[PDB]
């Protein structure tokens, strides 16, 4: 019964404005590089269960709210996996290391070119005029 | 491993995108110009070169925009994407930067490389008045 592999990202962020990234070793580039959360979504899981479960395993955090953005294919030459981004707001947090920094320098990092994570930018680009909004950013 | 993604835009500010048949997709979805490096090549030369194979393009101005792993979990492939100026003349589109502005924030794009490639250079044509 066709549905295509999916997975969840999300870009965490605290009642204080600051994003919860984690550095994660990956085997292609034998280093570790900053990332937001992210992992499959399993059988019999809806978006939004997938996206709480990853979120409290990954990085101990639960979320006041979320709110989706437009989904999209990482590499649609070679893989039809879809990317479901969301942004999780009022984040609290009770091989991977959790970062938590202000948002003000995560966007100057994303800026500079420093997060090489395509799938994280991406996020991070389309969460932006969300947070602008909120005064967050 | 690597590959080179190309924005044109023309100087009255229209964007030169793709239609093209994605056979995992079972669909053909709207793209940036995009190919692979090859071995003797630096990443100017391809992209001149794949915007001229791709959409019949020759930019006046390059602007280099960062590189990114499209997914660092599964491949070390790096991607890099550049903004290609005062462009002239496999579906090619030619539609206004503002539409296309629309078309990325409303999901519209859904090729991930293309649309972190039009994030980051949306400052640049927003900087020149472009956008």
């Amino acid at each position: 019964r066709p549905r295509g592999p999916r997975a969840v990202f999300i870009l965490p962020v605290t009642a204080q404005g600051e994003a919860v990234l984690i550095r994660q070793f990956r085997y292609p580039l034998r280093a570790t590089i900053t990332e937001i959360v992210a992992g499959g979504v399993e059988k019999g899981e809806d978006l939004g269960a997938a996206a709480a479960r990853e979120l409290l395993e990954e990085v101990g955090g639960a979320a006041s709210e979320w709110v989706p953005l437009p989904g999209f294919y990482p590499q649609p030459s070679i893989s039809g996996v879809v990317f479901y981004p969301l942004l999780a707001l009022g984040v609290t947090l009770g091989t991977i290391e959790r970062v938590v920094l202000p948002l003000a320098e995560v966007y100057r990092m994303l800026e500079a070119g420093e997060i090489q994570d395509g799938p994280s930018s991406l996020t991070l680009w389309q969460a932006r005029g969300e947070l602008t909004r909120r005064g967050l950013l």
